[PDB]
């Protein structure tokens, strides 16, 4: 509360971190479906039904121009990439897969970083 601060968490390698793990995630070899934006124009039902779409390329520019405030916000968009794909893709199929991979990959990362 006021005057009554929880001791400073070090959050000032943090931008530097989620670079990394970013890199990672890029570099992966199911990473292909989550490259680049969904096309809109080219994909039947993506507009309407996604009502936030997320990529890894747009993260890329969020975070490389000071748009998340935190590193949860930067968390948030990472879930969003896959939520958004398990939403428009079948568990049993070559993307629904690379979703899933793609997010276990995601969280040990995390939590090995971060927690």
């Amino acid at each position: 509360s006021m005057s009554v601060k929880k001791p400073k968490r070090d959050d000032s390698k943090d931008l530097a971190l989620c670079s990394m793990i970013l890199t990672e995630m890029e570099t992966h070899e199911d990473a292909w479906p989550f490259l680049l934006p969904v096309n809109l124009k080219l994909v039947p039902g993506y507009k309407k039904v996604i009502k936030k779409p997320m990529d890894f390329s747009t993260i890329r520019e969020k975070l490389s121009s000071g748009q998340y405030p935190n590193l949860e916000t930067f968390a948030l968009d990472v879930r969003l990439v896959f939520d958004n794909c398990e939403t428009f893709n079948e568990d049993d199929s070559d993307i629904g897969r690379a979703g899933h991979n793609m997010r276990k990959y995601f969280e040990k990362k995390w939590t090995d970083t971060f927690k």
